[PDB]
């Protein structure tokens, strides 16, 4: 698809058996999702945004489905104001910026 | 151009006759740049991200070039961790997400 940027580029994702709305975010190195449960081992991590840093849980090898495209990658879980699909997963679905 | 997301989508911008590096950021509503001098009067603006909120100065109708594409619009100035080009100017340069 082609997604214009007149409003927030929000999509519906499937993750950990749950449906969530998330923002396609080219400024985010990684994917960060509001508090939820994910299977497997995790490591603490600090990520920095416009307002400074938040502490998150890093989960690796997590399957996500986004606009019919299934991808696998690292998902960070923590107190993010907005669910954000970052570059680590955007690449996998073949997402690019074009102008 | 087509810009893949394997690395940060960093581009050269020109603002106030000077060259700077900025991130093309679809998760940002607005464009925010590090401390610098811009002409005219400014008004107050709060912007929120991961980590919280920062106070910025809002300048309107500012000439700015992004990867050679000429735009004129709102530029925020303040303590941002990186220079960010947001949707307000991405739409001006005809930028879309494609996959
Ligand atoms: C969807 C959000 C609200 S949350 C993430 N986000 C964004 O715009 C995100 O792309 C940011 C961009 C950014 C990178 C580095 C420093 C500072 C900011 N990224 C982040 O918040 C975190 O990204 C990571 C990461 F997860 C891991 C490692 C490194 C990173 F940079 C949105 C936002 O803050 N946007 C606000 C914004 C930003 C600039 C100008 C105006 C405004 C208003 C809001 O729209």
């Amino acid at each position: 698809p082609q997604i214009t940027l007149w409003k927030r580029p929000l999509v519906t994702i499937k993750i950990g058996g749950q449906l969530k709305e998330a923002l396609l975010d080219t400024g985010a190195d990684d994917t960060v999702i509001e508090e939820m449960s994910l299977p497997g081992r995790w490591k603490p991590k600090m990520i920095g945004g416009i307002g400074g840093f938040i502490k998150v849980r890093q989960y690796d090898q997590i399957i996500i489905e986004i606009c019919g495209h299934k991808a696998i990658g690292t998902v960070l879980v923590g107190p993010t104001p907005v669910n954000i699909i970052g570059r680590n997963l955007l690449t996998q679905i073949g997402c690019t910026l074009n102008f």
